[PDB]
């Protein structure tokens, strides 16, 4: 299956700690950079993980974090990945050195869309879609990571993802890609944003009820009507009149060819 052998990995270098773990920069058999995420004890239904997890492998697409194996014959559980050199999306954004170019924010936009409309046609929800969940390789390109494993945590008022839920998420927890939808519109608003806080100067419980009310996120500065009025329709009161992922890549692409 997709087992890899523990003992042919090796840790060079701690990159931080994230969901469900530690990451590591290492190599896979002597040859192939990666990234190895150690799942802390007691972060997750394993057992669950381990079976779904192997689900998660058969997706494949190039706007996915490539997954190359897991060792789940030990503990702690390891995942192996692909190297993504400029780390968390939230961190890149709020990077003020790089200087991103409206362009360049829009291919960002763009790659999330791309993986996305793949999980949707898989019929795959992510269920926690945001900045800090996406990860960039060397050239800048944007990956979806972590996908499905919210299923699996750990509880251990109103969490901090309330600020990326619809109102039928907060109220009913009817998760969807309609909510992915909804979800993936409030990244579009950090992408544009360079990394701000969604509703900053609201605490989790105002966020739900204001959402619940119909307040929504305003349009960023580096926002133009065009761009604000895709990243908007995610933002539906009702999950089936919000586009499909088909959709928004398909108007994500013809504001791109515009700007060419
Ligand atoms: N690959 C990286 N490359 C560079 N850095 C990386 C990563 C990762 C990483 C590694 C693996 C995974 C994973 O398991 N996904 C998955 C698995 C499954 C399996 C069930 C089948 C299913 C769906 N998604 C997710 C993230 N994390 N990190 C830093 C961590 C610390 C914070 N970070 C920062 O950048 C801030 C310091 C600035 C990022």
């Amino acid at each position: 299956s997709w087992e890899i052998d523990p003992k042919d990995l090796t840790f060079l270098k701690e990159l931080g700690t994230g969901q469900f773990g530690v990451v590591k920069y290492g190599k896979w058999r002597g040859q192939y950079d990666v990234a190895i995420k150690m799942i802390r004890e007691g972060s997750m239904s394993e057992d669950e993980f381990i079976e779904e997890a192997k689900v998660m492998m058969n997706l494949s697409h190039e706007k996915l974090v490539q997954l190359y194996g897991v060792c789940t014959k030990q503990r702690p559980i390891f995942i192996i990945t692909e190297y993504m050199a400029n780390g968390c999306l939230l961190n890149y954004l709020r990077e003020m050195r790089h200087r991103f170019q409206t362009q360049q924010l829009l291919e960002m936009c763009k790659d999330v869309c791309e993986a996305m409309e793949y999980l949707e046609s898989k019929q795959f929800l992510h269920r926690d879609l945001a900045a800090r969940n996406c990860l960039v390789n060397d050239q800048g390109v944007v990956k979806v990571s972590d996908f499905g494993l919210s299923r699996y945590v750990l509880d251990d008022g109103s969490k901090f993802p309330v600020r990326w839920s619809p109102p039928e998420v907060l109220m009913y927890s009817k998760f969807s890609s309609k909510s992915d939808i909804w979800a993936f519109g409030v990244l579009m608003w950090e992408i544009y944003s360079l990394g701000k806080m969604p509703y900053e100067r609201f605490t989790n419980s105002e966020t739900a009820e204001h959402i619940a009310q119909g307040l929504r996120l305003p349009r960023p500065h580096l926002a133009s009507e065009r761009v604000y009025t895709i990243m908007y329709s995610c933002w539906h009161e009702k999950a089936d009149e919000r586009p499909s992922f088909k959709i928004l890549l398909s108007n994500i692409l013809d504001v791109m060819d515009e700007e060419s």
